[PDB]
């Protein structure tokens, strides 16, 4: 009951850290449209939450065009009156030294994580903005190190926490907060970087303090619902760090 | 609910945030030996506690005493049979200028905040190793920048900052969290302040981004409920900004 009566947008929500946003925010009691490229997922998640007696509903789109913004928009309120929450948690990245990058490396980058939290955020904007609610946008703790590698991924992860201060700012009158989540989950995503870069992964699981890598449904959402719930109704423009004390914010 | 089971020390519980922690986590479900100088307001807030069908106790205690430390932890542990949760929330302070400040201001800053925050932390551990707990301590926006008259306040809250690290650092292993909240509150020391100080606190007021000052209960407690519960069970070694948005850690 944590989020009762409030409605969601969840991109990314098939798989990883954004499926268990969407499995623990219609447990928390609310309306969740979950948008994906993969259907396979995206539709047994759908019947998943369904079948349980949960209000979801699978979108499928490349979040990466420019008509995905409003077609999300549009879908969410035509199936649940309005948008409460927002959680860009989608984003693609290709991993190569600074002297291996290609344009095609931050085409993908900043195509799937960052324009589309911008032009999300815009599109709900007031949606939120009656709903006085919140946005919680995607970091990366490798993108506050400089994690070799992670040119193109650091550069979008950092200009998306740009903006969610600026929002923050821009948005506070309206009572529309912005926050940032910096997760270290077990995914698909970091299983396959896991295989190209065995020696770096194992040295970044070797450095969590809690001595785990993070569970995207008991790690990670509740952090999630933590900033799309009222209890941090005075928090915003903020970083929150979902990754057993590995990097600490000062 | 949310603290169902969970015997939690709170320092200086009986005015300001720390009484807005120590209701709120009644209401959670959770134990609660709340530890004040003041005695009027300490007994008459265990008197409503106990008297809605929660469990509270109130010690009467000056926590910057050497023996204190002890007693409360014995006190808990009598009452409630273990510790679950320490909030080390207490902490008086003297504002005035770096050339006008004297050794008693360092002492009564450092003896009520810094030195119980560390004393408290060694006399629980036994009992927050025992259950895996959680440690909250308190630090403050005005030290982050580095506010005028705030010489001895600023040293202590980021000594309190520093240790809370180092524990995180240390007591990971044992399955003990250690995060602090930076809180910005309409409390009686925030009164006594506004009077002493009233450009300097009409700029803070003015500085919010979602202008107001937070509401101890509401915007506050909620803050240190989500530190001290399972939701963050992989987040340690952080600081929480409640603070309306007005300082973004990056
Ligand atoms: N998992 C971690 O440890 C970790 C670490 C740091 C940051 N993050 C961030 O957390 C978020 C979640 O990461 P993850 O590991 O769950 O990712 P993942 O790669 O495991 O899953 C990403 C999901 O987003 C979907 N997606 C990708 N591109 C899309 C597009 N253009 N349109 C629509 N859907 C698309 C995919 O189908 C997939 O279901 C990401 O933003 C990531 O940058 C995660
Ligand atoms: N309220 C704010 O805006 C704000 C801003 C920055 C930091 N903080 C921090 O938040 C915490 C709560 O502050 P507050 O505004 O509620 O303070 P406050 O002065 O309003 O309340 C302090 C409470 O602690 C008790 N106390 C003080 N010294 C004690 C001692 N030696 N032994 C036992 N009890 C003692 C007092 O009786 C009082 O009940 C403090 O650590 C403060 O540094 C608060
Ligand atoms: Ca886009
Ligand atoms: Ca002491």
């Amino acid at each position: 009951m944590k989020l009762r009566g409030k409605t969601a947008v969840v991109t990314g929500g098939a798989g990883g850290i954004g499926r268990a946003v969407t499995r623990v925010f219609v447990r928390e009691g609310a309306r969740v449209l979950f948008v994906d490229v993969d259907d396979d997922r995206g539709r047994a998640l759908e019947s998943e939450l369904t079948g349980a007696g949960g209000e979801a509903k699978f979108l499928q789109a490349d979040i990466s065009r420019r008509e995905s913004a409003d077609q999300i928009r549009d879908a969410a309120v035509a199936a649940f009156g309005g948008i409460d929450i927002l959680v860009n948690n989608a984003h693609a990245s290709r991993q190569a030294l600074l002297v291996e990058h290609t344009p095609e490396m931050f085409e993908l980058s900043f195509g799937t994580g960052f324009y589309p939290t911008v032009h999300l955020m815009q599109a709900c904007y007031p949606q939120l903005k009656q709903a006085r609610g919140s946005v919680v946008n995607f970091g990366s703790g490798s993108a506050l190190d400089g994690m070799p590698t992670q040119t193109s991924y650091a550069a979008a992860k950092e200009a998306i926490r740009a903006v969610s201060r600026v929002a923050a700012n821009e948005w506070a009158a309206d009572g529309i907060r912005v926050n940032v989540v910096c997760p270290f989950a077990a995914t698909e995503g970091v299983q396959a970087w896991q295989q190209a870069f065995p020696d770096r992964a194992a040295a970044a699981a070797a450095k969590v303090p809690l001595q785990r890598i993070g569970d995207p449904e008991t790690d990670i959402a509740p952090v999630v619902v933590f900033l799309a719930s009222d209890d941090s109704k005075y928090m915003t423009g903020q970083t929150l760090m979902a990754d057993g004390g590995s990097i600490k914010l000062r």
